[PDB]
């Protein structure tokens, strides 16, 4: 496994819920130097938050999809370190903001498809991710993003009506939220319903109003987003079907870009 000696902290990366995340270098059993992010848990909330820290680590440790953040190892002895791959382009929302002028639709559709592949995997195990948003999606390379580790100020503007109304979260509410994430991506990181305050969102939804089609979003893709935002969760597509529709859209946008 991994030993603390094999991991050195170089700078701060940022504050996570449970504690500071640092940038470091892990050295392999083969002597390879891997750039890592090291998650830390603040020496605090006795058992409960510290149990939740470890429990979330073990899930991510068992997760292995090419478009979910990669857990490299866990150092359990106090102070506990979770070693993740470092994703050098940071958060998708920031990365979309910076590269607004040069990103084309092909790529926006590709990031959407990647996330949706990750969700199809989660869907296969009836595991609900409740934080499918550009702030929670990391950029591994211009062509590769990874869904972060996020499955009580709730993300109301990202949430399905059932979730806002009853705190029900199912794979179908993740489908609703995933379409909101597509909307963020296609809008270059705008916050959904930025023009409202949280308390106002449900009532807008309840009357059938939806996020408008982003300017660079193909109509075919907006129709997919529309189906995702069906009020009735049974009528929303499943992720396995989104993956197929999204591959088709991607393939069309590539041909269009190439010709
Ligand atoms: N593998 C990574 N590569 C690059 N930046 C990362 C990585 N993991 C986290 N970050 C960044 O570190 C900061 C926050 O870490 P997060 O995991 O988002 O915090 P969090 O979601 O509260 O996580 P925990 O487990 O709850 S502390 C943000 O800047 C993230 O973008």
């Amino acid at each position: 496994g991994i030993a603390r000696e094999d991991v050195v902290l170089n700078r701060i990366l940022g504050e996570g819920f449970f504690g500071e995340v640092y940038e470091g270098v892990y050295t392999n059993h083969k002597g390879e130097k891997i750039n890592v992010a090291v998650k830390t848990c603040k020496k605090d909330c006795t058992l409960d938050n510290k149990e939740k820290f470890m429990s979330e680590a073990v899930i991510m440790k068992n997760l292995d999809h090419p478009h979910i953040v990669k857990l490299i190892g866990i150092i359990e002895e106090e102070p506990t370190w979770i070693i993740m791959e470092l994703y050098p382009y940071g958060e998708l929302g920031h990365y979309l903001e910076r590269n607004k002028n040069s990103l084309k639709v092909l790529t926006l559709v590709l990031y959407s498809l990647q996330i949706c592949k990750a969700m199809a995997y989660l869907e296969s195990i009836n595991c609900v991710h409740r934080d499918i948003a550009v702030r929670n999606i990391l950029v591994a390379s211009p062509e590769c993003v990874k869904l972060g580790d996020f499955g009580t100020r709730l993300p109301i503007k990202w949430m399905s009506p059932e979730s806002i109304n009853f705190r029900r979260f199912t794979t179908a509410s993740d489908v609703w939220m995933f379409a909101v994430c597509m909307w963020e991506i296609l809008s270059f990181g705008k916050q959904p319903f930025f023009w409202l305050e949280n308390k106002d969102v449900i009532g807008v939804l309840e009357k059938g109003d939806r996020l408008p089609k982003p300017d660079l979003c193909p109509p075919v893709l907006y129709t997919l987003m529309t189906r995702c935002w069906d009020y009735d969760p049974s009528d929303r597509p499943r992720f396995t079907e989104l993956v197929c529709s999204l591959s088709d859209v991607y393939q069309m946008e590539k041909d269009i870009a190439m010709e």
